[PDB]
């Protein structure tokens, strides 16, 4: 009686028309695999905003002990949950050919090292009775047989609607799905944080912008990419909302991001000042988050389990109870406020 | 300073940004024309869902006294108020080659007969920050018709009967609005939502249903057509479609439509089954009709649901329910709003 989604055959189809099943109280969906189950109760994220070059993308959130989150935009749909400390997800794609587009791109990299347990980390899923209908990937398994080299960094009545403004740097190419789960990671991290969303309401945006980084350099690309919005008649009057340039690979010895250090305050933001550069490619998730942190204040932290760690973890949470106070006061909170 | 559309060169990112900031609090926005001026406050509406084909489509109003609307999907979006009683659409597409097709479509009638005054029925809005390609089309449907001529069509049989036919809920409950492009038909995102909106607002005004009801609208194409241009013949085989349909099984309580651009022989915009939705007594695909979706009809969408959910011909010619075309969206008659909200749960201790 209950709704599921079979993980053995699931489509765009599959996941949106349960997606835009869920009502304002939330639906209960099994999910279902061969091997396993899990009943979550999901409901619409009515907190963020998110436009890909102006076409409308929803999330869907499980509960807390869910560990599921959910992206639906009108081409694509992605499931993401974690078993066993795992980030599993499945993408979707609505038309065939940019489906087997997408398979073929998440395909390759395996292609040219057979692994011994391939279909755990990468797998197309097809059809109940060829073209796949998702793929699913296994981010942890993925980065482990794939033997990636490491990526790193170095060193109110209505709540305010903040604009995250990404810009997809010329000449890159980034995938729909990759740059949503960056965002949701995003904007999860700072909801997650002292209540945040009585206080912040945030709204992503992507537009193609004519910039690219001059050299591999990361300090000279968020120097640019600063410099390049002062001087862009698209972005007069909005030099007080956050900025993203974006790409699909890493910068000069696998820089995973960059971003002004404490650049954003909800009374004070101006001159472009809090504004940053992220990679969006799949196998390393919250980076876009990451950078979002040290925009909003948030320095390097001890815990390893931390999403501010001075080293790339997957972690995708504040945990450091400093981080998670200067980031809310910038945001307009106070102790006086509560949780 | 306040957020505006300028209706002398709107386009669908001038309608997409606008509507997409839209916060749950509602936003102010003044539309300008050349000495025009109307302040609307908009929110989302959260009682209708949509899909076409998948794609998901949002719906805007602004408050009672603005008689404003609109629909934003990812590839289109609309503007429509009320002007002097006349309904003025804005269509705009995100598209360029499907804005361009779009405008010859809704052009091409305008061509034929040429009139002086076109402009004022029906307008090409151009890129005037300049342009080449039209960005949208404005279209006054009251004009429209004056000025095409179109021979007149009316509901005068367009409804079929069958000799068989408690508290305010927690959570309102989720009726589908299932609707079938019949095989060979092409109907239009624009034309179909607008449809749609009609329909669920119709709804919404009786009786405080809103509370009781929220209507999900959903598109897909089938393999019926209406075996001749009759519409009882028509309806009558696409009842029966649904039963041997396997896509529909366990779906036979929702609420059907076989929509087409065009319409039925003796002009009838459509048919439906009269009082065939009950929230407790649904079954067999009995909720089923038939509508068109042309622009310059709207509310047959609308009358048609009325008819599904109980609603008879009224007397008053302001009234949906009305037996003859007029172009009003909204039940009048105290009958069948009684009659129309009892089908969806509603008793008169529960109020408005
Ligand atoms: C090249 O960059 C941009 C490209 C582009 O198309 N636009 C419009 C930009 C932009 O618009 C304001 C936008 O966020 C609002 C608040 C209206 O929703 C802001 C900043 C940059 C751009
Ligand atoms: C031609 O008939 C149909 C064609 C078709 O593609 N489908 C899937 C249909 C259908 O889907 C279930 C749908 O309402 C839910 C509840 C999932 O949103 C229901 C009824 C009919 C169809
Ligand atoms: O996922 C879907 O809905 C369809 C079927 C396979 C490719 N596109
Ligand atoms: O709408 C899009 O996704 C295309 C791809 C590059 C930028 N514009
Ligand atoms: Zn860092
Ligand atoms: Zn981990
Ligand atoms: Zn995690
Ligand atoms: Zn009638």
């Amino acid at each position: 009686v209950t709704a599921s989604i079979d993980l053995q055959s699931v489509s765009y189809t599959d996941l949106a028309t349960q997606l835009n099943d869920v009502s304002d109280f939330g639906k209960m969906i099994i999910l279902k695999d061969n091997g396993f189950n899990r009943q979550v109760h999901v409901s619409m994220d009515k907190r963020t905003k998110i436009q890909l070059d102006n076409e409308n993308v929803r999330l869907f959130n499980g509960r807390d002990k869910d560990s599921t989150n959910f992206i639906l935009g009108d081409e694509f749909a992605v499931l993401r949950f974690y078993r066993n400390g795992e980030s599993i997800s499945y993408i979707a794609y609505k038309e065939a050919q940019m489906m087997n587009e997408i398979a073929e791109f998440y395909a390759a990299p395996f292609k040219k090292t057979r692994a011994i347990n391939e279909k755990e980390a990468f797998e197309c899923i097809y059809d109940s009775r060829k073209y796949p209908v998702s793929v699913k990937i296994n981010v942890d398994k993925a980065k482990k047989i794939l033997n990636l080299p490491e990526c790193d960094y170095i060193n109110p009545s209505e709540p305010k609607t903040v604009y995250v403004i990404c810009l997809r740097e010329n000449g890159s190419t980034v995938y729909p799905n990759e740059v949503s789960a960056q965002m949701q990671d995003a904007a999860n991290s700072v909801y997650a944080v002292h209540g945040l969303k009585r206080y912040v309401n945030l709204h992503f945006v992507l537009y193609t912008t004519e910039y690219a980084c001059p050299s591999g350099n990361a300090d000279e690309g968020l120097d640019g990419f600063t410099a390049s919005l002062k001087a862009n008649p698209k972005a007069e009057g909005y030099d007080d909302q956050i900025y993203f340039l974006i790409r699909w690979g890493t910068w000069d010895n696998n820089i995973l991001g960059i971003s002004w250090l404490n650049s954003y305050n909800v009374n004070t933001a101006s001159d472009f000042k809090a504004s940053g550069m992220s990679t969006t490619q799949l196998m390393y998730p919250g980076v876009m988050a990451h950078e979002l942190g040290h925009i909003l204040g948030a320095n390097h932290a001890d815990d390893p389990k931390d999403l501010m760690y001075s080293k790339y973890t997957g972690y995708l949470f504040h945990l450091s109870e400093k981080n998670m106070d200067i980031i809310a006061k910038n945001l307009g909170w106070e102790i006086a406020d509560g949780d």
